[PDB]
């Protein structure tokens, strides 16, 4: 029976733990959270290009190759896939390869070469600018006004005033990027009154905490500002186990920020009258040995991280106890009074309440056992409070029952205070004198062995009326200044898992402390505010490039891409969640609640940059071309400047559309069938990969018809591929078109547009920055901290913690 | 085969619907039924379909 009901819970509790997605050591993530690094600011270095200037041959018409030689606006690494659905994705990973370019501060002193031929001393952007600053000085075809202007182009700059701006040829696409991010960078300027307003307002206007600021910052200095506000993911209301690890992380970030006690009482000296007191082998007692088991120095520790690191997160604890050991009872009754009881789990608060009144307070005044149904809404200290008959062990149970986190919101987050009164200390003095009457009293029916013995058990802890009246000063001062250290909202739901509070060694924290208080050092205090900004940062720098994705796959008409994808990514940035315990009920949820959230106000207006120019650039990139036109009849070749003979066309107008993609999905070859055995006009549209032929007896062999009688027999339609036909003089028989008498002819063309010209007065424009920055990554490493000696610290009320000194 | 990559709800019921798909004599109004059938989940009330 000891090893069955133990066996039968683990297999229990397993099933409960598989669905948690805490890790399955404790303590490791203690790691995980101080392993966040703040950020990562980016400064580029190369200017942010998409198009460069490409030089491609030009014919006349009646098609030959021309001596002068003219720019185009080829853009480079075109690596554009084919199919409809395909180039849109690739739209999606070029607006992941710009907000991971996305710079946060941007020089332009740094990227600054000479142009060598201005006779000024003039400079330009880049190297790569600067190459085609030169080409077209040394060219024959550039008007004599920009021959002249681009040696007298001069850059101005402004050290007093910390501006300049330095001329430069960008695509107008390619400047809208240049100009996005260097007008709004998340650089703002820092002065000694952000410093002092970055350190919270408790410890600021704390008296026992001196701080100085021993650094000059300069004027020139800036500081990126922490994306902090309160969780737009409502993470407490409906996700009952994704909630159960941010209040276990954050239970085990601030157990590592509690200080240790010290000075305590020896235990060998309290157990030799705790044994005396209680005259433990006299009585006729089951348990002799184990009243005084959990009475050590390291479980007195134990129950002061615990009380405080559950108190800060909001960590629903159980507690443990035999309820035989009467000794853990009573010392369990100065724990409902500090700790409120809204903190415990509600089965565990009565079972302990019950505990109490059924035998120690009710055996005291004679009255009849407490029968008690669990389904009923009053706890067994609120009964107790009408049916007792006492003023002083009424006036405790009033408060009991009264006791709980009263919300309030100061500089701007919401934590759970605890009241004037507990936070004082005054309390107590209501416990112990409500728990001296209680020793005076006949317990009237009770064995006169074990009457004594827990009157004297009583008089263990009303006799420490000082030092518990000591201990609350100091454990509500504790968990002021810590509470003060959190930047993430204390939102208080019953958790699902509880950490577990052992009554047995809440006694060895009543009677083995002195009167030797502890505080938080300052540069303890320090790092645990920037881990808590340093989470709650993360926490919302990854919710934005989570909703920024979610919404830029749905305004591309992106489908086939599975939203439980970029959810799970965005709890693997966060470094306290695993993946494969969350449940489908919540990754569910989550994809839900990140699709109504407004996309952020920077990451929204670069995704506009690219789905007004995603049309020119697909339209620029060759080895793909965005539907043929079929037409079943004889039309001309159209004589074009960079193609001499060419099938192209410039509009789909007077055909009828059909969408490649549709055409793809759906499956439905039943009207492009009946739409080719059948000779009738259609007009394809997509994104084709074409061909290139350059041979006139190609042309004469009608082979631009023969490609599409593949979709009939083959119901695939990727493997399609129209043709474009290109006749010049450098194509061989090109002396079909200019001896004999005929007019060139297909029976299809293909939609295709022609690359933009370069221009000069167009393309060229300044770039104004700054001149000098000094960005700084840590705030709260430039104020000097000191603690006061910790005999003169003081509570929120000026006199001192820890008075029996 | 979908307009979306959703799953159905059996595997011996998506190995009769790509022998229906892939095979030729099948009308194109009963391929195109293939490829609208998903799945639809609801996660406030936590049913499928």
């Amino acid at each position: 029976l000891k090893t069955k009901e133990e066996h039968q819970k683990e297999v229990q509790y397993e099933i409960l733990q598989k669905t948690i997605p805490t890790f399955e050591p404790k303590e490791s993530i203690l790691k995980k959270l101080e392993d966040i690094k703040p950020e990562q600011v980016k400064k580029q270095t190369k200017l942010f290009r998409i198009f460069e200037p490409r030089q491609l041959p030009v014919y006349r018409a009646n098609g030959e190759k021309e001596l002068r030689n003219r720019w185009y606006w080829k853009l480079k690494r075109d690596t554009l896939p084919d199919g409809d659905y395909d180039v849109r994705e690739y739209f999606l990973n070029l607006y992941d390869q710009v907000l991971t370019e996305m710079p946060d501060y941007l020089l332009l002193k740094d990227m600054a070469v000479e142009n060598k031929n201005s006779r000024d001393a003039g400079k330009v952007v880049d190297s790569e600018t600067a190459a085609i600053c030169d080409a077209i000085f040394q060219d024959e075809e550039t008007e004599g006004v920009v021959r002249r202007f681009i040696a007298e182009m001069r850059q101005r700059v402004q050290a007093d005033r910390n501006v300049v701006n330095y001329p430069s040829i960008l695509h107008p696409i390619d400047h809208a990027f240049n100009e996005y991010f260097l007008q709004h960078q998340l650089v703002e300027p820092l002065n000694n009154d952000i410093i002092f307003n970055y350190i919270p307002e408790r410890i600021r206007n704390d008296v026992n905490y001196i701080l100085n600021m021993d650094r000059n910052l300069p004027s020139t200095a800036r500081y990126i500002r922490p994306n902090l506000l309160q969780d737009r993911l409502n993470l407490h209301d409906n996700f009952e186990s994704l909630w159960d690890t941010i209040t276990t992380s954050n239970y085990i970030l601030a157990r590592s920020v509690v200080p240790d006690l010290k000075e305590l009482v020896s235990t060998e000296a309290q157990i030799q009258k705790m044994s005396q007191d209680l005259q433990l082998e006299a009585l006729t007692i089951q348990s002799e040995t184990q009243f005084l088991t959990g009475i050590n120095s390291q479980a007195a520790n134990d129950c002061f991280k615990t009380l405080i690191a559950a108190m800060l997160s909001q960590r629903t604890m159980s507690l443990d106890f035999v309820t035989t050991n009467y000794m853990s009872l009573i010392s369990g009754m100065w724990l409902l009074t500090v700790v409120p009881n809204d903190m415990f789990i509600r089965e565990s608060l009565v079972a302990c309440q019950l505990a109490i009144i059924n035998t120690i307070i009710y055996p005291a005044f004679g009255m009849q056992r407490m029968h008690y149904r669990n389904g009923d809404p009053q706890t067994p200290f609120q009964i107790a409070e009408q049916q007792i008959q006492n003023f002083q062990v009424a006036n405790w149970l009033h408060f009991v029952n009264n006791n709980q986190f009263r919300q309030v919101v100061i500089d701007g987050v919401l934590n759970q205070v605890l009241n004037d009164n507990i936070r004082n200390g005054h309390v107590v003095n209501q416990l112990m004198e409500a728990l001296m009457q209680l020793s005076r009293q006949q317990f009237p029916t009770m064995p006169v062995d074990y009457k004594r013995s827990i009157q004297r058990g009583i008089l263990l802890l009303s006799n420490r009326l000082g030092q518990l009246v000591d201990l609350t000063r100091l454990l509500a001062y504790n968990y002021e200044t810590l509470m003060a250290c959190i930047t993430m909202n204390m939102q208080h739901v019953q958790t699902l898992t509880t950490e577990k509070l052992q009554l047995t060694s809440v006694t060895s924290l009543c009677m083995l402390i002195g009167n030797a208080t502890v505080i938080p050092s300052p540069q303890t205090l320090f790092h645990y505010y920037n881990v808590n900004v340093n989470f709650h940062s993360n926490y919302n720098e990854r919710i934005n490039d989570a909703v920024a994705i979610i919404t830029a796959a749905n305004r591309l008409n992106l489908y086939q891409k599975k939203m439980k994808s970029i959810v799970e990514d965005f709890l693997k940035r966060l470094q306290i969640f695993d993946i494969s315990r969350v449940p489908d009920d919540q990754m569910y949820r989550l994809r839900d609640r990140l699709r109504l959230l407004p996309v952020e106000i920077r990451r929204l207006d670069i995704f506009n940059l690219i789905l007004m120019n995603m049309e020119q650039i697909e339209r620029a990139s060759d080895k793909i071309a965005q539907g043929v036109i079929i037409a079943y009849r004889d039309m001309q070749l159209e004589r074009d400047e960079m193609y001499g003979y060419v099938n192209i066309a410039r509009n789909l107008d007077g055909f009828q559309q059909i969408n490649l993609e549709e055409l793809m999905r759906t499956g439905d070859y039943a009207q492009i069938t009946n739409m080719l055995l059948n000779n009738q006009p259609v007009a394809l549209v997509g994104a084709l990969p074409f061909i290139t032929d350059s041979s006139v007896i190609s042309l004469v062999a009608k082979l631009d018809a023969t490609v599409f009688a593949q979709i009939v027999k083959l119901r695939k339609v990727d493997t399609l591929k129209p043709i474009l036909y290109k006749i010049n003089s450098d194509s061989n028989d090109f002396y079909l078109v200019a001896n004999y008498d005929w007019v060139p002819t297909s029976t299809t063309k293909v939609y295709k547009q022609i690359p933009q010209q370069f221009d000069f007065r167009a393309s060229m424009h300044m770039l104004t920055s700054n001149l000098t920055f000094t960005v700084y990554s840590d705030l709260l490493a430039f104020v000097s901290a000191d603690t006061v000696e910790p005999i003169n610290a003081v509570a929120f009320d000026n006199m001192r913690i820890m008075n029996e000194l």
